[PDB]
């Protein structure tokens, strides 16, 4: 499953392989072109042992990191070039992130030719693999991942009521517009337009519109995403329920407008890979509670 390719030029051995016994520290020189030296060094059931220094290392190239016995590195940043004449690609800066929080510097220089590989299903890194020798053609983790057969629509959970219908519209085939109808309380009116087969839906009140109006934003559905969706929450008295009057869609490229005002608790709806197509939540006159569903619509 979770399986990143190396990508990278092909002008060495040091890839994925069984006979390193274990790892301890990694070095990465950035020679005068591009990752010219590297160290590998192990830990044996006494002592460490070193003489893996390969490459040509430099006074201008040259790094250090520790790799504690309780550090897991969860994500890293890799990157590449190619120039006129390199025939064997070859790799320009690495950053480790840890789980324990540390970050080490960009150990070269950050271009754009680069991939990013992180785990968040709960795997934990367990060796490396990618060409090397003289120069560092690639570099790359394998994760621990599962066998599983192909599943539908995630349904996640959100907060805000346990009294009022259920409305959970489960999934559409996009949206086309959005629409936004404060009341005088919170948000108690939401309507969305969508293309079901080759109809035209247009409407959706489902909520208790008010003298506001409603406000109004065409997203530009195969141009960007909903990434994630943010909010805060405001206690309403006399009762131990809640409402939403400030709603939030986090937009790239774009600016979505602060539909309210921002008070009260703070929250947010994200997932990776995944984009939403869908609500769930409940709301009779006022909307209680929404959430969201999510959907691998990935290349």
């Amino acid at each position: 499953a979770q399986k990143v390719e190396a990508g990278g030029g092909a002008g060495g051995a040091s890839w994925d392989d069984g006979v390193h016994d274990g790892v301890r520290k990694v070095h990465v020189g950035q020679g005068q072109d591009g990752v010219s030296s590297i160290n590998v060094v192990y830990a044996k059931d006494s002592q460490d042992v070193e003489g893996g220094e390969h490459g040509k290392k430099t006074l201008l190239g040259f790094e250090t990191f520790e790799v504690d016995a309780d550090d897991y590195i969860v994500a890293v940043q890799v990157t590449y070039d190619n120039v006129f004449g390199q025939d064997s690609d070859i790799i320009t800066s690495i950053t480790f992130n840890t789980f324990k929080g540390k970050t080490s510097p960009p150990y070269g220089l950050e271009t754009q030719k680069k991939f990013v590989l992180k785990d968040k299903n709960g795997g934990k890194l367990v060796g490396f693999h990618g060409r090397a020798g003289e120069a560092l053609y690639a570099l790359g983790a394998y994760f621990a991942t599962t066998t599983t057969p192909v599943t539908p629509a995630k349904k996640l959970s959100a907060i805000g009521g346990d009294e009022g219908t259920a409305w959970d519209d489960g999934a559409y085939d996009g949206v086309k517009k959005v629409y936004v109808g404060q009341g005088q309380d919170g948000i108690s009116a939401v309507k969305f337009e969508y293309n079901k087969g080759a109809e035209n839906i247009v409407g959706g009140e489902h909520g208790k519109p008010t003298l506001l109006g409603f406000e109004e934003f065409e997203i530009d559905y195969p141009s960007e995403y909903i990434t994630a969706v943010e909010g805060t929450y405001d206690k309403i008295f006399g009762s131990d329920g809640l409402i939403i009057t400030m709603l939030r869609f986090k937009t790239n490229k774009q600016t979505s407008a602060p539909f309210g005002l921002e008070a009260g608790t703070a929250f947010e709806l994200k997932e990776e890979g995944h984009k939403i197509v869908g609500f769930h939540g409940k709301a009779s006159e006022l909307l209680h509670q929404f959430g969201v569903h999510v959907m691998p619509l990935t290349n």
